[PDB]
């Protein structure tokens, strides 16, 4: 599913990533926004042999389970393939997770890279919320 801007600011408002761990929810717009266009069927393979997955790329060597990966710690416990889902609801709950780790927000390389610094309250101009 390819998510709208607004759609998607909705459906990560009602599963609680607005303000988590102090991210206000245009962080989490943008940040999906570079790391899969809001499409919750992304995938993109990384040097190391892992593999992300979904609207937020969650990385298969601590993350989630996508049986090839080596090493895999599966810490969400969750195949990777939920990542996949129109339902947001795995990427969230393992996002939350991810973002609790220690380095916020940092954990996604685009969003350090364009989203931190940033006006990200523009991701959610014009959106009823
Ligand atoms: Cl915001
Ligand atoms: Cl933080």
């Amino acid at each position: 599913k390819v998510f709208g801007r607004c759609e998607l600011a909705a459906a990560m408002k009602r599963h609680g990533l607005d303000n988590y761990r102090g991210y206000s929810l245009g962080n989490w717009v943008c940040a999906a926004k570079f790391e899969s266009n809001f499409n919750t069927q992304a995938t993109n393979r990384n040097t190391d042999g892992s593999t992300d997955y979904g609207i937020l790329q969650i990385n298969s060597r601590w993350w989630c389970n996508d049986g090839r990966t080596p090493g895999s710690r599966n810490l969400c416990n969750i195949p990777c393939s939920a990542l996949l889902s129109s339902d947001i609801t795995a990427s969230v709950n393992c996002a939350k997770k991810i973002v609790s780790d220690g380095n916020g927000m940092n954990a996604w390389v685009a969003w350090r890279n364009r989203c931190k610094g940033t006006d990200v309250q523009a991701w959610i101009r014009g959106c009823r919320l």
